[PDB]
């Protein structure tokens, strides 16, 4: 069930290169967030941070943990509260150490990103 139309980013112009691992996430809020977990019992005990909505096959993100209706916590040793910071690490560092929990602890998500012409 798509949420609506969203046809952000247009074809622009960079100098450098940018990294991915075919993930869709949307920006979670505080309203989002209190009613995905009473809608989600699956939900963990957050309402901060990035929710993916669905994750690309073939990807290097979709191997190493990161799975739908996950939300990111801290990423490379620094928390996140934002989808849009935890894109920032993967164009950052070479390396994803992402932390999401499941269930009912913490589990680190190890991907790599490749970088990609812009």
């Amino acid at each position: 069930g798509s949420s609506g139309s969203s046809g952000r980013q247009a074809k622009g112009k960079a100098i450098t290169k940018k990294k991915y691992i075919g993930i869709r996430m949307m920006s979670l809020t505080s309203s989002k967030a209190k009613e995905l977990k009473d809608r989600h019992r699956d939900f963990p005990d957050v309402i901060s941070g990035a929710y993916i909505i669905e994750v690309i096959p073939d990807t290097p993100a979709e191997a190493g943990g990161l799975k739908e209706n996950d939300v990111i916590i801290s990423i490379n040793g620094q928390s996140v509260v934002s989808a849009n910071d935890v894109s920032d690490v993967i164009k950052r560092e070479s390396t994803l150490n992402m932390v999401v929990r499941r269930g009912n602890e913490d589990i680190m998500i190890t991907v790599i990103p490749e970088e990609i012409d812009p």
